[PDB]
């Protein structure tokens, strides 16, 4: 059956620790892949861990965007390793979800100047997408989100560090049915955790180009649309200057580069996912704003240790339980870090949102390099 | 079907050798995880062996309460690798179950004065429960024991060398429903074994503070409990004394520290798993008092040798075969043993009660360190 | 259900890629077989990479036709390894297929006088034909093409260098129901491609006598046949001359051996792939030619690159998507290059038939020897 | 289903390859098991390989009645490994069959005068049986054979250079429902090949005492049972004189030791499984005796190799393909036959009768030592 997708998030208060790999640690000695850009997406039956790899191994000589890259999948918390990992496509820039009843695999491959997206339902070739802009085709780098039998995602084509052009795609069974060309200017899209919230698509990306602020947008199945930064002084992204009072254009001290991160919207609040240091990726938190997601304030109420700012942090994304999964009246959102090590390689850590009694700690790779 | 739980244990007279993993044999080769506290818990289909992993192999750089512990499964026998276990949840205390419909996976991570229990059902996070004596919170180390769609677990907060604090827990499909503190001065409860009988749970522990017979503790569905220690003059923990007339409270000579062990009851009569040296975790026996569960005497009727004095034991748990899986009319008990070597890893042997003709041998771990 | 293959190739304008298995990059550090000869077979239900083993491994000391070789399949874009991988039959020549109801293998062993096919269905041996001409029995290297619940091959008996002998197969249930002989004097039938369309099959091969061009054999399910050669100018094997106004009788220059490859007919059309070197196996492009399968002249309209000229390319070969598998309502094309390396291996990858947005690119093994 | 194994055998004039594992080949590199008595035994879905191993891998320093040996399995041609292969039982002998609805696996375990064999239906522990001779327990080492839910097998108590007991056992669901000693005076029986045929069971065997021809056991499912020797002249020992008039009783000449090996009953004819070597275990031949089970010429008319007399041979066995599993109107025919190397360990081949074209051929271990 496919995933509804209608109901809420229901309110969370912390964060449980659901996976951990330590793939870094086996594979000093065990067959591991060396991976990077990790996320998790569940179908109805499992989650699973999607990573891109380079074909190579971790301590092997073969250890950005090359011809060799493939997405491939795991069981949650599993080692991704060339035994147990299943292909999923050939990709430098990939997203994956499952709408209730198979898999959607979005690959993106090909030259800077001529990238095409080779979307992929139940492992068939369904349609591709060429590069508009000429300028490094991408999309989420996390799992894109389902509604009533309809997956949406996020593309930017265009520079990395000035203004490009971002478009919203609504996929059925693996083809493109709608695209809208977002207006959006002075904005800058990339890397955009998306999750589904009654019946429509919240989506927080990265600023690269002038935002130490998180920018959003939002739009229904019909891909009518809002826009927007989180307006927390709080900042979410890594660069970033210290917690003042924030603005929701984007906010340009230590706006230049970023990394790729989430946020969950709870009404005028929100959830924050940020590096703990506001220069480099090192460590993680979870912060509870109350009214940051349209007042400017710094102010918060919960934060929660998620990594130590003594270990190596990286990417994150947000991804979600649906209730065909949980049997919960609510969608459970869900979050992965990715703790970059170095080769160049990855290990992730994910975490659950509940109502229940948690606790902030440090989950870091812990490989010996 | 969730599992009925309500026929009793059927009389055995020996135990039958069931799984025998040789982990540390393989991974002097193989990529094999070091792992301790193993355990094993059935399902319908299926008996499962459960560990803990450092997250590192045998014959690596990388190999007590750390946050890279897991808790991963593999099939019965099969060696704990990389390659072929299923990842369960983080955690360096843990408990696992099956109610017939689903896995439910009990995991403890953390500080040690701020430790949360996850539960897992189905690998979704569906409660937790933080520590509330702040001091390291720890659970059964063997399967918990599910009765009518409901399953039961015992958890010890406080110190491992005095009086502690130690809950009883109802679960049903992941939720906790029912939680009771255990009344019981002057009583150590660690790490216990629970079985399922007659819709009953009937746990043996470990006494870490004074104690070299093993306490239990007994409660019905509505966590109505009853508790003592076992009256046998045949001493189940180690370390321990001689065999001499034993009593129904903590026996003080060499009561100091422990090792988890099991014991089945049958109605006035127990079968005593238990180390053969009385100062090491060396050996193993299974002993038959036909009235040790009630009376102080140390004369017994079966011994059953398991492993041999000069080879190294461990751990050793209770799990049991219901008749959904058997196709019997009655609760099979077995039981498992760890033989630890050393890195610091350990393999796993597995035996099942039977009524028919037995012999006593060693099945030694038999590596070369 | 049966496969009904009487759909029509519906026409593609491009080609998406589909898998990549980065074999011998991975096979530097892990567990990785030495494979040659491999191929692509879909179900009903997912796509198989099949290979053929010398039964040795990637940097080890065991790495033609021996009685060690065996045929193997894995997952598409998996890596062929020992931990992996699924045995099918002991081959030095072989062929596979689905039916839609269960797998069809036919495998060659044997001396070169008196090699056997053995033909397995669903992992049973169900028939045999020995040689008739004793001269190394030989088969398709590449997928059998179904329709209407039989399969078909073509078989190649007789001198790899001069005139041989042809039969055409087919096959219900493993079981050899009609042969016919192919008369077809100067002609030359090596390691045919077959595929299925519109309840007819055309199967596209390798002159390794006295052809630069490709002889092409069609036939219904009765087997009867029409013969004859590509007579576009836009020559199909390697080795061959440079691209002139060409012929559909044998084109004797550089006609001398040869390379296993497909072509797809579209009418009067063919989509052509073939090296981009004309001496060596370097490189791979996909030319469609609007008239090339009847007219000689040398114009094409359609270039894609594949593989690029300084890369290492080999066999190539067809295989489709049924519509049971795609949900569409015409059969899909396809097809896979080997990119060999060096001990001897090949790693694969794989391309489906669009009529969206494709580029070229190379998609290389990338080894580093 | 259970098998209902009422059907007779179908005649067969040849054997064709069936799988071929190359098990030492890739343990030169891969983490491959040392095994020793594999054999092969057919559900009505796949065929697995079962095998013993110490608990070793090849080139390991850990690589006869051992306790850490263990009875494993692996689908039909892949390579036993750790990372692929399903623990059976604790076993330094071993029988496995399926009756049609669950596995049922045999394992005897225990000293040389205390040995016990296990009983396992559906990895349950299902009936015991001790050692009534208290001299090495020991079983088929092959398939056990099932007729109408019911399984059967001969296990052997007693000297290997004397007269020893030998006793029948009807098996259903894996409980012991009836048991006969055989009473065959001045005969000897070790490692018993037993099929099912036409509702009766036919077991040959090995005589390590005296007898340089195979003894055989035939009974019904009543365990009603006839004994003798086949008279065929065409010895089916190893070691054995050379081919001369036989004889229906034990033949001394070179009677001591032996081999594990097979035949096929036809009427009066047999099918004879052999070495090459009539002194060591060289080589392997297929030999029909149209005469041979009651005739004591030394007359044959067909010979098939199997396995070159300069390659290593040794154990061999029969297991047969039941109409459920083929769709067949009789019972196929198969054998395995080990090639023993060296640590000291074994590949495997199998062939299976077909009344369509074979050859003969060497298919060897390969392995270079
Ligand atoms: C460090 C400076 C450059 C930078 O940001 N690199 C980004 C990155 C990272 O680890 O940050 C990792 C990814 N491999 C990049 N993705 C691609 C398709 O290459 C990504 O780049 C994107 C998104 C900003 C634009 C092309
Ligand atoms: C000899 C070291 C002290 C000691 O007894 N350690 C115990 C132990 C052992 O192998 O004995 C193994 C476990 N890893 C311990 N569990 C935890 C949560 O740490 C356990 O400790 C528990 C139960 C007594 C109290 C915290
Ligand atoms: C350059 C060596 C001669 C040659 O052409 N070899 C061919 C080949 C190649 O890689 O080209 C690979 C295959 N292993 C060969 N197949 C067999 C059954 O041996 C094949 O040979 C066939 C088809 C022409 C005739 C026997
Ligand atoms: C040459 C050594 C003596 C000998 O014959 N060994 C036999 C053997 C072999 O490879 O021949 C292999 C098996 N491991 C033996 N099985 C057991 C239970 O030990 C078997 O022995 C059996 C059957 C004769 C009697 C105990
Ligand atoms: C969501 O839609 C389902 C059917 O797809 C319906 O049964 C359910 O009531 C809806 N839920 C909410 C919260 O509106
Ligand atoms: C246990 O309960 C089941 C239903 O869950 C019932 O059918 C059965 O009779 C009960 N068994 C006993 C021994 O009371
Ligand atoms: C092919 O055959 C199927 C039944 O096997 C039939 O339903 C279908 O219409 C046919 N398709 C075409 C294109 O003729
Ligand atoms: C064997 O028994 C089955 C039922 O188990 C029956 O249908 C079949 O006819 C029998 N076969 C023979 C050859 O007697
Ligand atoms: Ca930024
Ligand atoms: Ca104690
Ligand atoms: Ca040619
Ligand atoms: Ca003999």
């Amino acid at each position: 059956v496919k995933l509804a997708g209608n109901s809420s998030l229901c309110p969370v208060s912390g964060w449980a620790p659901l996976s951990k790999d330590n793939s870094v640690r086996i594979g000093s000695k065990g067959d591991v892949f060396v991976i990077r850009e990790p996320f998790i997406s569940c179908s109805p039956l499992e989650c699973r861990t999607f990573f891109l790899t380079q074909g190579a191994l971790l301590n092997d000589k073969h250890s950005d965007r090359s011809p060799y890259r493939t997405l491939m999948s795991v069981p949650i918390g599993s080692v991704p390793s060339p035994y147990n990992a299943r292909f999923e496509s050939i990709a430098w820039s990939a997203s994956a979800c499952h709408d209730g009843i198979n898999w959607l695999t979005i690959g993106i491959t090909g030259p800077d100047n001529g990238a095409v997206a080779i979307l992929k339902y139940n492992g068939i070739i369904t349609d591709t997408i060429k590069s508009w802009r000429n300028n490094i085709l991408r999309t989420q780098e996390s799992e894109c989100a389902c509604v009533n039998g309809s997956c949406f995602t996020v593309m930017t084509d265009g520079p990395s560090n000035g203004q490009a052009s971002y478009k919203i795609f609504r996929i059925e069974k693996g083809k493109i049915v709608k695209s809208v060309e977002m207006n959006a200017p002075n904005y800058h899209y990339e890397e955009c955790s998306c999750y589904p919230d009654s019946s429509e698509i919240t989506c927080v990306c990265r600023d690269n180009w002038h935002g130490s602020n998180r920018p959003w947008v939002s739009f229904n199945q019909n891909l009518e649309y809002q826009i927007g930064y989180i307006c927390s002084g709080i900042f979410g992204d890594n660069p970033r200057p210290n917690d003042k009072t924030g603005s929701c254009g984007p906010v340009s001290s230590n706006g230049a580069n970023g990394v790729k991160g989430f946020s969950f919207k709870y009404g005028n609040g929100v959830w924050i996912g940020r590096t703990k240091s506001i220069s480099s990726r090192n460590g993680f938190e979870m912060i509870w704003d109350p009214n940051g997601w349209t007042g400017t304030d710094n102010n918060f109420s919960i934060k929660q240790d998620i990594v130590g700012i003594n270990e190596w942090s990286g990417y994150s994304g947000s991804f979600v339980m649906h209730p065909e999964l949980t049997g919960l009246d609510c969608i459970v959102p869900c979050f992965w870090v990715e703790l970059i090590r170095g080769w160049t390689s990855g290990s992730s850590i994910s975490f659950c949102g509940v109502n229940s009694d948690t606790v902030g700690w440090s989950w870091p790779d812990g490989a010996e390099l």
